[PDB]
């Protein structure tokens, strides 16, 4: 019925550090802007400058958000790296002490 | 039967820089001292700076390791954070090679 | 029947940083060369600079890949580390738009 399952999902997805700027302009206009950053490197297949992203999301649809992500960080180049969800079940606002789904 | 169902969680805390000191000492105090932190910046809802403190825990109920950050990083106003609790399959001490909720 | 219950893992390692170089070449050796390493601190048991280490797998066990990790990060001194497995639900190769075990 609920979105997620009436679970929580988190979202994490490494990108180009240039497209950070698109990719927070697309959480917003899909309704869930937060997100927490960090600064990274990696190669797939020396070592390339990327980004976390990191969103956990209850209200809105995983899938929604990673295709949020990952239309504002492609470019179709090789290293414009991925998404990967995963399971999250609990969270806790700090500010207030509430938890559950309604706390993210 | 055991803390965690017998299994091992990560606790993933996203707070204030100013507030590590006394959650590390919280840490401590709960009987949970191990602890990975990594400098990160976010929105809620120009990214501010936060950290992330990580805990993986087995021994310690991850609810009582959420309470014990959460209440040592709160200030009461909007930008405290959050604490997710996600769950962990397995656990592989590097020094020894042990594996599963002893390692952790 | 496949590797990882034909499912896709987190394999999450904190390790010393001066054994990054040996782990990427055992990575590579065990055919799950992808990975992304942030820069941390922490403690076990002041924080010590270390080095978080993910590589998400499907076609390779995550067993393994923890394996060849935890072979090449070792000094067996106190400090060497610990190494996790977490579920992950999706992936999304940001490149193609290609999801599921396929895009890891
Ligand atoms: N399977 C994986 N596990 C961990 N990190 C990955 C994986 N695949 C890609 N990455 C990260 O994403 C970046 C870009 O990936 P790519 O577009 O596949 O070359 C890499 O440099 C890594 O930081
Ligand atoms: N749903 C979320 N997903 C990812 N990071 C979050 C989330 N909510 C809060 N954060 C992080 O926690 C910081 C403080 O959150 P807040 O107190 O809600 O403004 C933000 O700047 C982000 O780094
Ligand atoms: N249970 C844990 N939770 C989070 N981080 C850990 C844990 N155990 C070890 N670490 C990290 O791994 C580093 C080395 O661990 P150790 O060899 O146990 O002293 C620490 O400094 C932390 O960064």
């Amino acid at each position: 019925d609920l979105p997620n399952d009436g679970g929580i999902k988190l979202v994490m997805a490494i990108i180009r550090p240039d497209k950070l700027a698109d990719v927070k302009t697309a959480l917003a206009e899909v309704g869930a802007p937060s997100l927490t950053v960090t600064n990274v490197s990696g190669r797939g297949s020396d070592l390339h400058q990327k980004v976390k992203v990191e969103c956990v999301v209850a209200d809105t649809p995983a899938e929604d958000v990673a295709d949020a992500i990952a239309d504002a960080a492609h470019t179709g180049e090789k290293g414009d790296g991925k998404i990967f969800i995963l399971p999250v079940e609990n969270a806790i606002q700090v500010r207030t002490g509430k938890t559950g789904r309604d706390a993210v």
